[PDB]
């Protein structure tokens, strides 16, 4: 029979080691020559293994490169403009990698030239509470100082920015030990933390879902129109660049001013943590001076797309796609999750040449250019928004499938949680002590529900990968799933060789996941997943779940608004018109269930399926949120001050946020007014689509 | 049995009578009780008739009205500000009605209040190419003036718009004799000509699709959130009222300044239309003084839908819908339409009740408010855009059935070109000569095709109607017939009486149509069209169509660019792109031509039905036009200098419009080539929609 356990079995620990291996021999940088050949073979293969089409869709994107002539790099300089300390010009390559060839030097891309020389102030994780605390409580002023932050916490951009808007002329980044190396266990080669000369590379944009910066809005295809650089989206205006912990040392034991404000501004290194500004009496004339001379230059990325044509809904669309980019050997990030993708093709195509053909049509995709701003995913989704948007069923993301060896994690729209609970109670669980029993057992003791017992934690979709543009923008439902660590304060941060040199194939295969069972694992849940999603007569979401949360959103904004009672009379902010329509979508909700369990006819079927799918659909407003025209889920988006949260009801969340400091109260709480306003009338009007239709 | 011939003979010209009769007896003005009245008594009958479900939605929107106890005037005035002579307080009333009451006296609404005082400029038509003849040409600076213009050509609200950015201080508009009196037919109540004391009323609001100026985006419900008038939409700035031909020759009968430049500025009036400034010498220090006292206020509208459940797919929507607010009487605007949808719902009412039920489900429409800017139709579109852009397959308008007894006038998307031609064959032609001859022979005849012989004239939709919110917003097909006279020059200022006290029942039951057989027939054209696309079962759309009026735009565009050919090649502007778009376009919807002729799959037929209801829907881009965001189609939108008309390729022909004449070519050449980008883009786009699914 060919049904979903035989998919499932097909699958095989050892097909994705060997994938995996395949796929980091080389770094794939995008937009270089090895990442074009990688996107070649993968074309080749799935071709082979039995897909119905494989094209390869290309776009000419805006990267950014550092110049291999005139390398990146931090110094202290003293009174006569010496250089006195360097920071590294790269990081020390692992074993056996010593004469691999085009391995970037760490950088923070998109970043602009310079020079600048200033005195450092510490910004700790450099977040907006971070830089509330420096101006208003310590006052310090950043204007014209180089800020130093330590990664973690918040997306690396969101940093970038905030340090801008207090006037930073520069930005350092590092990694703290605190953050990046877990007590007891050794360093890259022995073991899976960061060494000290290690550093994490990555974008600092701030492209709110636009895609590539010259063309927002429409593909970068052949005869583009593109933007001037000085109009492009989201380009940082200062220099920055990114160091490991030996060379942050240098940096932060001299600094002087006043002392960190309590110990959470305090990470692990042997230094006070001063947060400045300058250097103490000694060292009061040395300054730090940055040399940026990257470039940002319009290159060709690839895309691979495959398709397997459904038998009886060839109109409705499955997407499974990651990345193929890396940064260095992408060992996790991301060919973790490729490696994966590829053995759920090969188990699709086994079930095709055995005559099978799933219900709906299923894409594959191999992305490309993630790592600078979701390129590939996004200026596809451009050029083909308009059979996504009518035909588009779900989207199911495949970055890396492994970031810890602990338990699942997983973040979805409410409406497939019904299908991950149902999915995971009939997979095997791999973790020692549970031989035997499901994955939901598992997965359930290991990462409780905050609300009810006997169920997992699922979390809200944010931004950072490449579902950004299906789900915040179009409005397709959207998944992700992988295995991770029971490290919670550090769940934004990454795992520590994350974006590094030293995220190779070893790394996998001697510290996370030697025998590939977690890898099989989380091919069988988005496997799984897909399978379902393409394959059930009914779609597989539940309504009633969106219902459930909406109150639990509704019930949180409010009780955020309700911290300033005075206002809320003042100004008659009222949220009964939100609540309404949550009320009104629940009853609607149950309605429309009811219908749909107790309904041969075709018809009604599609219908019914139909309105399932643009229930996602309906809760995007075409005017998108303020001033971030891109996202344009009422319900969803990325957070503000770290794009790889999700914020819900972001339109109130984003007017109510540090509301009390607004010069003009009147017009602020217009516009908390205005956003509940636009939250229940979209509440409601998603409601409706599961009315009745006639 | 229940075919298309069963629902045409059921439609009888004397029940169109009585309704019309009905409707005709006392003024209907948006957001009056007797308005109201109506909308009860239609929903009462609709019931009746038999739809299955007849319901108000209400909305609060911004309206205007004159103030009761202080008129709206204007006066010549001396040196000592004696008011010298006044213009009338209200149009004479015609025999009979004399004693009605509440006939709103003639009005500009949406005016401000003001009483600015100065001298007059005659600015003939006030469109664009006047201004320019004005300005450029002739030097004469409107600033600080009142300007007056004669009614005709463009829509009022373009005028208005266009003597506000000359700087003028207020606006008279009147009805020329050219353009209001045909020669050889007397004034009402003796033939159909306007008298010299009637006026026609009109809104002068520039909403660019914005629906309600308080709340564009939104419906405005009972919670919605209004944006202060000072950030209201489309409101002018200076005061304007519009006056008859015995009035407007006492106002320019005194002017001096230069001579008209040359004919075309002369209407029919003994005067010499001296454009001034001001009048002549020996009543140079005259001036003209406006007294506009018009409030705003937000307003209670109704319109009533009713809904005839599909058999096989109630999820697909063919909506019928027309207004039912008048300025006065609404003789022919809108009762003329009015009364023919009440017939069309009866006689569908009447296969209902024998067992018949469409195959797809239809909605009729009563819209309030189309007289103050589309108000119903937008904001009920608002409300409900979610189900209209997933189940919305065309809208048929039924405003005016007749502005005059000479041939049929037709606008529609290309979609339904072949649906018109076909339907038109198989109805009797009503006109004298021509009987037994069908009605496309008669139309053939009378209003040929400037390219095709053998064919009829079809034109693109523009605004000025409840079609615009469908069309130009939500993209969704539509199409509007009615009966038209022969007077080409005067194709967009109304029949004489438009918009007058004068537009009653014995107008029309005297001059236009004693029999009710031009009546009848527009209801076989609009009745025939919602039937066979709510009955057929492939929709009835042919997307070759669009592939050649896609060809004639492009070639359009071409020309008006190659005007300028030293910048073309200056700046590279090609239109290469577009071309090979539409090229492409041509060839994939020949192949899915031949498909939707070569397939008992209903699956198949649905697929094939989606593709041609969302091909419109491909047209449009979520960004919008430039600087009017609820244009969306990048085909069609209505003209920057004359909402009536539409304008294809909207986008680069406001990028060329006038071109030589900006300060920065680079930039505005730029600017043509990002809108040549984007139609060839949205082109391509939507072939591809064409396209096999997988
Ligand atoms: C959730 O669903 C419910 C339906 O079950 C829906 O209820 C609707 O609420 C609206 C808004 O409150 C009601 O609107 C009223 O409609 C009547 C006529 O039906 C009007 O006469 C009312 O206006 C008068 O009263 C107002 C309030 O004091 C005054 O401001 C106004 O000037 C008038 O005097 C009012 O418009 C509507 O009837 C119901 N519909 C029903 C019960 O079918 C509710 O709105 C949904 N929630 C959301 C957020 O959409
Ligand atoms: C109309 O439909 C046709 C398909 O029938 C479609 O043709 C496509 O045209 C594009 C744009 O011209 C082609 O793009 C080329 O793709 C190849 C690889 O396939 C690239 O190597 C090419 O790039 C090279 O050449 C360029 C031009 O000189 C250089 O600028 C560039 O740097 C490279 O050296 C180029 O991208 C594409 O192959 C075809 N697809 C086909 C034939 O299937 C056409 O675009 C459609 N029209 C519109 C407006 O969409
Ligand atoms: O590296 C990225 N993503 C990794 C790391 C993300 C670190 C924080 N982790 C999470 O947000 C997270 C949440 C839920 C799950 I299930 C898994 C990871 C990932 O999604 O695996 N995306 C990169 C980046 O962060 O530099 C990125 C970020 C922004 C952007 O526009 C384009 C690319
Ligand atoms: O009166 C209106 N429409 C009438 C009169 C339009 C006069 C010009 N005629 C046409 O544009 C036309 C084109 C094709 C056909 I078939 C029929 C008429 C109508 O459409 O019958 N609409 C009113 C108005 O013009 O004051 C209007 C205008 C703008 C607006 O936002 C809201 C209402
Ligand atoms: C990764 O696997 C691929 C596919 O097996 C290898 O590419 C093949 O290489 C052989 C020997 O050079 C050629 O004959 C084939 O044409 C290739 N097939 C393709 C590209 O589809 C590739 O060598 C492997 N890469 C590494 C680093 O081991
Ligand atoms: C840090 O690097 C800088 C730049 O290479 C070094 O300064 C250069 O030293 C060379 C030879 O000693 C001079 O000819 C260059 O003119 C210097 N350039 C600049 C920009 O100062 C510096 O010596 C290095 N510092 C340390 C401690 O290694
Ligand atoms: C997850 O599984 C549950 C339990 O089987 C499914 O809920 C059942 O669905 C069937 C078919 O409609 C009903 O007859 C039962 O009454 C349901 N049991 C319940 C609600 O406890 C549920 O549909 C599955 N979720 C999916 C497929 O998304
Ligand atoms: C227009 O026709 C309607 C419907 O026939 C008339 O309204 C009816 O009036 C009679 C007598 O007053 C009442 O008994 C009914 O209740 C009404 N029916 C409705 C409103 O559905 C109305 O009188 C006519 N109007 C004019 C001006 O002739
Ligand atoms: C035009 O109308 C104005 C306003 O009603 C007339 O002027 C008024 O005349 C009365 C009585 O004669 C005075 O008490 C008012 O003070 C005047 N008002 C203003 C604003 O001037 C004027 O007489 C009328 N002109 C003509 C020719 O009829
Ligand atoms: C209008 O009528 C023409 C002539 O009947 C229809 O075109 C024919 O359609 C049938 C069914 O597909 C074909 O087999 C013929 O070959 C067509 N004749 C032609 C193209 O000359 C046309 O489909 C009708 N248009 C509609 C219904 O929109
Ligand atoms: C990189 O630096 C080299 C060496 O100084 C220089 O010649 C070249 O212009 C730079 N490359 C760029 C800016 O792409
Ligand atoms: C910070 O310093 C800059 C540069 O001198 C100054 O212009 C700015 O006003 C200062 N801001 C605060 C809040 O002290
Ligand atoms: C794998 O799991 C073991 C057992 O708990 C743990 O000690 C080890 O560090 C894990 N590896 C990683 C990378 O987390
Ligand atoms: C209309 O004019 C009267 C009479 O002068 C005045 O009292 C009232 O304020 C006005 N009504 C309005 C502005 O609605
Ligand atoms: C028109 O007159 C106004 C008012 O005095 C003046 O400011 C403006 O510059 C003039 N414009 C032209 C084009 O002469
Ligand atoms: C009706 O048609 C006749 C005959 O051509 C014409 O003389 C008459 O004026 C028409 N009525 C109108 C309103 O056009
Ligand atoms: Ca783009
Ligand atoms: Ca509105
Ligand atoms: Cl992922
Ligand atoms: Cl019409
Ligand atoms: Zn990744
Ligand atoms: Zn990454
Ligand atoms: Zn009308
Ligand atoms: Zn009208």
């Amino acid at each position: 029979k060919h049904n979903m356990k035989a998919f499932l079995d097909e699958l095989k620990a050892e097909n994705i080691k060997k994938f995996l291996y395949n796929f980091t021999q080389i770094p794939h940088l995008a937009g270089t020559e090895q990442n074009f050949q990688l996107a070649k073979q993968i074309q080749s293969q799935w071709k082979e293994f039995g897909l119905d089409s494989v094209e390869l869709a290309h776009y000419d994107v805006l990267l950014s490169y550092p110049n291999k002539t005139h390398p990146n790099y931090i110094s202290i300089i003293n009174e006569d403009g010496n250089e006195i300390f360097n920071t590294s010009l790269f990081e020390p390559p692992p074993p056996g990698y010593e004469n691999v060839s085009d391995i970037v030097p760490p950088f923070s891309a998109f970043s602009p030239q310079g020079m600048p020389e200033g005195d450092l102030v510490y910004v700790n994780y450099a977040r907006t509470e971070d830089f509330f605390k420096l101006e208003r409580d310590m006052k310090i002023n950043c204007s014209g100082k180089i800020v130093i932050a330590r990664y973690g916490k918040v997306f690396r951009g969101n940093k970038v920015k905030n340090a801008q808007l207090a006037g930073a002329k520069g930005v350092i980044l590092y990694s703290d030990p605190a953050d990046y190396f877990a007590p007891g266990v050794k360093s890259y080669p022995d073991g899976w933390n960061l060494p000290g000369g290690g550093v994490q590379r990555g974008n600092i944009l701030n492209l709110n879902g636009a895609g590539d910066p010259l063309t927002p809005g429409y593909p970068a295809n052949e005869y583009a129109y593109r933007r001037g650089i000085a109009e492009a989206v989201g380009l940082p205006s200062i220099p920055v660049h990114p160091i490991g912990y030996y060379d942050a040392q240098k940096l932060l034991e001299k600094m002087g001013g006043s002392a960190p404000p309590d110990s959470s501004w305090r990470g692990s290194l042997k230094v006070p943590y001063n947060v400045g500004p300058g250097f103490t009496g000694n060292f009061s004339t040395q300054k730090v001076k940055m040399h940026i001379h990257s470039t940002n230059e319009v290159t060709r990325i690839y895309n691979v797309i495959g398709t397997l044509r459904g038998a009886v809904e060839p109109d409705r669309y499955v997407i499974l796609g990651g990345h193929r980019d890396s940064w260095v050997f992408g060992g996790i990030d991301p060919q973790s999750g490729a490696a994966v993708v590829h053995e759920i093709v090969r188990s699709f195509g086994t079930l095709k040449k055995e005559g099978w053909r799933p219900r709906r049509t299923i894409l594959f995709a191999s992305w490309d250019a993630e790592e600078f701003g979701l390129l590939g995913s996004t200026e596809w989704a451009e050029e083909n928004s308009r059979l996504l948007q009518e035909r588009g069923v779900a989207y199911i993301n495949a970055d890396s499938s492994i970031e810890g060896n602990y338990t699942l994690r997983v973040d979805c729209t409410p409406l497939m949680y019904s299908l991950v609970h149902n999915l995971t109670k009939e997979l095997k669980s791999p973790d020692e002590g549970f031989e035997g029993k499901s994955l939901y057992e598992s997965w359930t003791k290991k990462s409780p529900s905050p609300e009810f017992s006997g169920m997992p934690r699922i979390s809200k979709l944010g931004s950072g990968n490449d579902f950004e543009v299906f789900f915040q923008r179009l409005g397709i439902a959207s998944g992700r799933a992988r295995y991770t660590k029971n490290w919670e304060t550090n769940k934004f941060s990454g795992y520590p060789l994350y974006h590094s040199v030293y995220e190779t194939y070893e790394l996998v295969e001697k510290f996370y996941d030697p025998m590939f069972k977690y890898h099989l694992t989380v091919a069988q849940v988005r496997g799984g997943m897909v399978f379902e999603l393409a394959n059930s007569i009914v779609l597989p979401f539940d309504c009633r779940d969106y219902a459930v949360v909406l109150r639990k959103y509704a019930d949180k904004i409010y009780s955020i608004s309700m911290k300033h009672p005075q206002e809320m009379k003042t100004y008659s902010v009222s949220f009964d018109s939100l609540f309404s329509a949550v009320k009104n979508f629940t009853e609607i909700a149950s309605k429309f269930s009811e219908r749909l369990q107790d309904f041969s006819n075709p018809i009604v079927l599609r219908m019914m399926n139909d309105q399932l799918m643009f229930l996602e659909r309906a809760f995007i407003d075409p005017l998108g949120l303020p001033d971030r025209p891109f996202y344009r889920h009422v319900i969803y988006a990325p957070s503000s001050h770290n794009k790889y949260a999700g914020e819900s009801f972001p339109g109130i969340y984003d007017a109510l946020f540090d509301i009390e400091s607004k010069v003009d109260p009147s017009k602020a709480w217009g516009e908390v007014k205005r956003q509940i306003y636009v939250a229940a009338f979209t509440v409601q009007a998603a409601a409706e689509t599961l009315s009745e239709v006639a």
